[PDB]
């Protein structure tokens, strides 16, 4: 089955675990690119009562740095906060829980805003169809193919 976060039938549970940063999307591309605050590679998931526990590592150089933060629920089902580079909500829009999570996040800093989307694998890569799946949400959320980015080949340490 599949499921959205803001969706009656979201069990949160479902996404509890390994994960895997695939492809990486925004309106303001510098954010994922090279150096980029959000060229972050997702490693782990943990579902708690009213929290997810995120666990990342970002790469510099070619030198993995872990980090982890916590995002609490919001007063709206499905929506998550976390302040990491400024203030973020994010809610995932589709989910199958096995193979692919895709997120939509909105970032806000220094009055500024931005769009990043993402599409998380359980394994280090996910099929070609789930790949044009994303592209067409990242499309019905204003972000141009050429601000989309595969980093399945540059995901591991
Ligand atoms: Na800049
Ligand atoms: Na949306
Ligand atoms: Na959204
Ligand atoms: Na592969
Ligand atoms: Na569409």
């Amino acid at each position: 089955e599949e499921a959205s976060s803001t969706g009656r039938n979201f069990n949160v549970e479902k996404i509890n675990g390994e994960w895997h940063t695939i492809i990486l999307a925004s309106d303001k591309r510098e954010k994922i690119e090279d150096n980029g605050n959000f060229r972050l590679f997702l490693e782990q998931i943990h579902v708690l009562e009213k929290s997810l526990v995120l666990k990342f590592h970002t790469v510099r150089d070619e030198e993995c740095s872990e980090l982890s933060m916590v995002a609490d629920k919001t007063e709206k089902a499905g929506e998550y906060s976390v302040t990491y580079d400024g203030f973020n909500t994010f809610t995932i829009p589709k989910t199958d829980y096995d193979n692919f999570l895709m997120a939509h996040l909105i970032n806000e800093k220094d009055g500024e805003t931005f769009q990043l989307m993402g599409l998380y694998g359980r394994e280090p890569d996910l099929s070609s169809d789930i790949k044009e799946r994303f592209a067409q949400l990242c499309e019905e959320h204003g972000i141009l193919r050429e601000n989309i980015i595969d980093l399945s080949n540059a995901n591991r340490c």
